[PDB]
């Protein structure tokens, strides 16, 4: 993008701030040539004073009056430089902050406004990484590097034109060589922009990997994939590291080339242009050479910033200006009144944008009557959810048209249309907030009476009146801190609160027991009179009350100490730090050495020109290598340090226990932005900042050494001032840390909000609350704005104070030197001491690196607190009992457990069941009785408070976690997947070693998956999408079963393994699962009692304790709770 398109979000006030700050930066830049002029005048008057002393009109001119005059001039320029520096830094920072805030708001608005298929083709980790890092880089490009670049540019141009205005026919060569510098700068800018593009692509890939791995923590722990994920992260880390070192190399070459050219150019100029000049003119010429070279060399980080900003803004602008095909927030359309509910299909044909080669809907024709219940039935993959989504205008038909009461869906207002549809998805998804808030997302004006009535109708009221925080308990993120049936009932309430006209049910009772199913069916039967209900069913029991049934057959419808820690951590990069330190030490020493040698050389017949030219060429020659060395070494050290930080952080994050991830302050959004941003913040201080610091320190040290080498009374007076500089630096660091302390909480919260919004676009679109999430993001973003406007003042004032106290020190030195001259050859001593102290004037800019220092401090502190934690269940711990012959005998003895997130609610009350090896147990009961909790305890995701579980006579709390986990096969209530092929998803079962193709094929065959995957254009290579969301839920359950089976585990865990695949007209998957459970210990929990018919032992669990136990015949004969559960349906 164009460099001046980065300001496309500016308003009039922003333009005013930029103009005023730029004027102040121009004055600050021209401050230094005034210093050159006064030094030249002082030299002239010094020689004019000592000529008459050499002699002995004359006697009329003294020294003290002019010395006080010079001191007053240095006081005036110091006041001016303080004012101008403060204004420039402050104003540029405000302008940048306002622009960045506006662009972030616009980016999120445009992303939310997009259509569903675009989200199918784009990963949420990509967008999160962009929103976190690329806009930050854009901000870094235009914040204050812009002002510093302007100041250095005006200082260099004025140092050049000093020779033109004062002096003549000596600056003929800078005009000759400037275009070469221009082309060099342009080419290096293009190169580093390309390298930046590659670097951000690599970091975006790494961000996607981290997001998926962190959001799939239970699965990645169950199947032991930590090593695979750390390697997967490290690959992208290595790629980005290579691009970063290339950037450092090219930049270091640019800086060294600039220095060497400049010095070589002026050496040749002094060689030939000599063929009149007072010594003061020579003095100011030599020092103008240095000011030009130094500021030109120091401008390079600004060029880095601008090119990185353009490269980063490319993709952000491309996303921001895209026009979506289907706009959920557009006004255009029609809003009819008095809808009846008749919806028809007309020869509809559809293919997903992700798989365009598959015809999923093929010439469909169905009619849905008003005020009736119509049930859709068919096998898995028959395109029922596709029609369900096409009704909502999630997509558009390729051919054909679906009408609502005789009107094309495309011709109606999308907001009004979607505000009349009540949807329950196959897997209800809740947002991390209270229960009443989650239910109220259906209708914002819903009162507490409305919420409680919706909960009562949804058969959810009792289980939330049995909670400690009734209606105010946090459901957790994604509703994870909830049971499946409870989550489903909350979703039913959220759907029914709106009182919709088109009520839509996608397996509305999948995770419900028969009693709650009966209650919900009674409510639906009461409601059925008015609204038109469309529900997909797999069982005839719910079909009993449906008026018409439509069958789907493959797309056709037929009716009926952080600093010390960092220093120790960065030990491996010691040689690069050593070489960079040596190079920057030489670079610091060369300047005062030049001042001394030049001042010596001046005080013109023989060999003086040869000496001058030889010195110039030697300095250019040395400076090229040393500047290159400094830049390259420090860039390499920073890159390696950040790579190691990211790798170790991801490893430590993966090594934590499941209760740590259940913390409400440990969300994947927060952890992802933490991992993405802490390393970058540390980089911003561990890069070339250290090289600049050591360069400046070596400069000041050498300058003071050779100042004290001549007269100690003036050098002491000069050294008297530096405590003020140290105090200013410390104060800035203190306030910066104070602000960053809460800046990081604000950043984590905005990251959590944006990830929760992006990851569940389908749910947010279904309920239609697009505005609420954008408003919440803006509200959470408004918090750091005040902090930013407050830190701008601190930064500007500290920078200005340092630069001002330097000139104060110079004026005081002039006054005291005048006193020493008048009171007590001292003119020569003062000349050389002033020369070196002026050559040592620009080293005090140690406040450019300070604003990043506090960020690095806080980030490193938090990183080490995360790194040094000891989990209660350490999966990286190699200590624990192991026995060679495993048998899979499991028994609970008086197991009790309470969730750490809900300490006032005990879930398990003395669980005690036993299983002999080779037997299966069926856990039956109501929803939320702790059935999945026992499985979590078995998988050592948690540990019982009192009581214990024994595996083959070994207490579970002393057996190795990896060893135990290798012997278990688990399927979850809501299985999850990774965004890769079906093949790799199956291969994930055994992560220790590769498994042959034959085993995968066999597992797929026994999982009833081979035919469907054979039907795909890519057989076993098709991408499944993020979380495996680009498949119907039946095939997700089937791939989960295949992945569990492929391990051949001694313990097999089945949690509602037939929830989605429920077509019971054929006895095939039942035989498949029976053969799977053959010959091994299995625990199978299922709310449908026909599939657990043949279990050896059936345990009925109520309120965390087992109340019945036996086989099917004894439990049936006892007429207990099992008889009522069976006979109720
Ligand atoms: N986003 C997507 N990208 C590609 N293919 C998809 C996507 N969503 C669904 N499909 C495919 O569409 C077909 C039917 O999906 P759909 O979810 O409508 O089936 P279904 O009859 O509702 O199944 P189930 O009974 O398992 O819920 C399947 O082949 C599935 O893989
Ligand atoms: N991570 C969690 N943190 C806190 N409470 C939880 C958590 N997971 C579940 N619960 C609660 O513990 C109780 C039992 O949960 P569990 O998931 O074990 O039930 P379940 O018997 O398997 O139910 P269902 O048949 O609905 O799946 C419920 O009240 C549920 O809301
Ligand atoms: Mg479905
Ligand atoms: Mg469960």
């Amino acid at each position: 993008v164009g460099f001046f398109q980065l300001f496309r979000f500016s308003s009039s006030t922003d333009i005013w701030l930029m103009f005023v700050g730029s004027l102040c930066a121009f004055l600050h830049g021209i401050a230094q040539p005034g210093v050159l002029l006064i030094f030249g005048t002082m030299t002239d008057v010094f020689i004019d004073y000592d000529v008459e002393l050499q002699e002995l009109r004359c006697g009329l001119l003294n020294i003290e009056s002019e010395m006080i005059k010079f001191a007053s001039y240095y006081a005036g320029i110091a006041v001016a430089v303080l004012i101008t520096g403060y204004i420039q830094i402050c104003f540029w920072v405000i302008a940048a902050a306002r622009q960045i805030q506006k662009m972030r708001k616009f980016y999120f608005r445009r992303i939310m406004r997009m259509e569903i298929g675009w989200f199918d083709c784009n990963s949420v980790g990509e967008l999160n990484t962009r929103f976190s890092d690329d806009i930050n880089k854009i901000n870094d490009a235009i914040a204050d590097q812009m002002a510093l670049f302007i100041q250095r540019m005006t200082s260099t141009i004025c140092g050049f034109l000093l020779g033109f205005f004062r002096g003549w026919k000596l600056t003929l060569v800078i005009i000759s060589v400037s275009p070469l510098i221009g082309i060099g700068a342009a080419t290096i800018g293009l190169s580093v922009s390309k390298f930046t593009d590659y670097e951000l692509k690599a970091y975006a890939k790494a961000g996607v990997v981290a997001d998926e791995v962190i959001s799939s923590m239970r699965t990645v722990a169950a199947f032991g994939g930590e090593k695979r994920e750390v390697e997967r992260y490290e690959k992208n880390l290595v790629f980005a590291q290579r691009w970063g070192i290339r950037k450092g190399i090219v930049m270091g070459f640019f800086t060294g080339f600039v220095w060497c050219l400049i010095f070589l150019c002026y050496a040749l100029a002094f060689w030939y242009g000599s063929t009149e000049y007072t010594p003061g003119t020579l003095v100011q010429i030599f020092l103008s050479v240095i000011v030009g070279a130094l500021n030109l060399g120091n401008a390079s980080p600004c060029l880095e910033a601008f090119a990185t900003g353009r490269a980063a803004a490319t993709s952000i602008f491309e996303t921001i200006d895209r026009k979506p095909i289907i706009d959920c927030m557009s006004e255009d359309g029609y809003k009819l009144d008095r809808i009846k509910g008749e919806i028809e299909f007309h020869n509809v044909t559809f293919h997903y944008p992700s798989r365009p080669e598959v015809k999923i809907l093929n010439d469909l024709n169905m009619v849905i009557k008003p005020g009736e219940m119509t049930a859709l039935v068919g096998p898995s993959g028959a395109g029922k959810s596709t029609a369900l989504q096409l009704i909502q205008r999630f997509y558009d038909p390729c051919e054909g048209m679906v009408t609502v009461d005789g009107h094309d869906i495309r011709s109606l207002n999308i907001q009004w249309l979607r505000d009349q549809i009540g949807i329950v998805e196959q897997e209800p998804v809740l947002f991390s907030t209270t229960i009443a808030e989650n239910i109220r997302y259906g209708r914002e004006d819903a009162t507490m009476e409305d919420i409680v009535q919706a909960a009562k109708e949804a058969n959810a009221y009792n289980f939330i009146m049995d909670l400690p925080q009734q209606f105010d308990t946090l459901v957790g993120e994604g509703g994870g801190q909830m049971s499946g049936g409870q989550k489903q009932r909350v979703a039913i309430a959220r759907a029914l609160i709106r009182n919709p006209k088109i009520l839509l049910l996608d397996m509305a009772t999948s995770a419900l027991d028969n009693e709650s199913e009966a209650m919900v069916q009674e409510v639906l039967s009461k409601i059925q009179h008015g609204h038109t209900i469309i529900s997909v069913a797999h069982r005839l029991s719910t079909v009993r009350a449906a008026d018409t049934i439509i069958g789907f057959e493959h797309g056709t419808a037929v009716e009926r100490a952080p600093v010390r820690r960092i220093l120790k951590f960065s030990a491996p990069e010691w040689p690069y730090m050593l070489v960079g330190s040596v190079g920057a030490a030489v670079n610091g020493t060369v300047t005062p050495l030049y001042a001394f040698l030049f001042s010596q050389i001046l005080g013109e017949q023989r060999s003086q020109i040869n000496g001058v030219c030889l010195l110039f060429v030697a300095m250019g020659c040395v400076s090229l290598f040393t500047q290159f060395l400094q830049g390259y070494a420090f860039a390499k050290s920073g890159e390696l340090l950040t790579k190691r930080l990211r790798k170790f952080g991801f490893r430590a994050m993966l090594g934590q226990d499941i209760a740590w991830f259940d913390d409400l302050r440990n969300s994947p959004g927060a952890l992802t932005t933490r991992l993405a941003t802490d390393a970058s913040q540390v980089q911003g201080a561990a890069g070339s900042q250290i090289g600049m610091i050591v360069n400046s320190f070596t400069n000041v040290t050498v300058a003071m050494i050779i100042a004290f080498s001549f007269s100690w009374k003036l050098s002491l007076v000069i050294l008297c001032f530096f405590p003020f500089l140290a105090l200013s630096g410390a104060t800035q660091t203190r306030m910066l840390t104070g602000f960053a302390s809460r800046d990081k909480q604000a950043l984590e919260m905005v990251g959590q909000i944006t990830n929760e919004a992006l990851s569940n676009i389908r749910t947010v679109a279904g309920i239609g609350k697009e505005r609420r999430f954008i408003e919440a993001l803006e509200t959470e973003l408004e918090k750091p704005f005040k902090t930013a406007i407050q830190k701008a003042n601190i930064y500007g004032f500290c920078f200005a104070f340092a630069q001002c106290i330097m000139f104060i020190a110079n004026s005081a030195s002039y006054r005291y030197g005048g006193y020493l001259i008048s009171n007590e050859h001292f003119s020569y001593v003062f000349r050389v001491i002033s020369a070196v102290v002026l050559s040592a004037t620009a080293l005090g800019r140690a406040f450019s690196y300070t604003p990043s220092y506090a960020k690095a401090k806080i980030s490193a502190a938090r990183f080490f607190q995360l790194l040094d934690r000891q989990p209660p269940i350490s999966v990286y711990n190699t200590a624990g009992e192991k026995w060679d012959n495993f048998q899979g005998k499991i028994d609970f003895v008086d197991c009790k457990f309470t969730y750490p997130s809900r300490p006032d609610s005990q879930v398990l009350n003395g669980l005690s069941v036993s299983i002999s090896p080779g037997q299966t147990l069926a856990f039956v009961g109501s929803s939320g009785c702790g059935k999945s909790t026992s499985i979590q305890l078995l998988e050592r995701f948690y540990d019982p408070d009192q009581g214990k579980v024994m595996i083959d006579g070994h207490d579970s709390k002393k057996v190795n976690v990896q060893f135990l986990r290798s012997n278990i096969g688990i399927v979850s209530q809501e299985p999850v997947l990774f965004a890769c092929s079906i093949m790799d998803n199956i291969k994930y079962g055994d992560n220790t070693k590769e498994i042959p193709m034959e085993r995968v094929i066999a597992a797929a065959k026994q999982a009833q998956l081979h035919d469907f995957v054979m039907s795909l254009p890519e057989k076993y290579e098709t991408n499944v999408g993020s979380q495996g969301s680009q498949l119907s839920r039946g095939e997700k359950q089937r791939i989960a079963i295949a992945r569990a089976i492929v391990r051949d585990p001694k313990i097999l865990l089945l949690d509602q393994a037939t929830s989605a695949l429920d077509t019971e007209s054929e006895k095939t998957v039942q035989v498949a699962l029976d053969k799977a459970r053959e010959g091994r210990t299995c625990i199978v929990i299922a709310h449908r009692l026909s599939t657990i018919q043949n279990a050896d032992i059936i345990a009925v669990m109520a309120q965390g304790v087992v109340i019945e136990k036996g086989t099917h015949e004894e439990l049936m004969a006892q007429k207990g709770a099992y008889y009522k559960l069976v006979t109720t349906g």
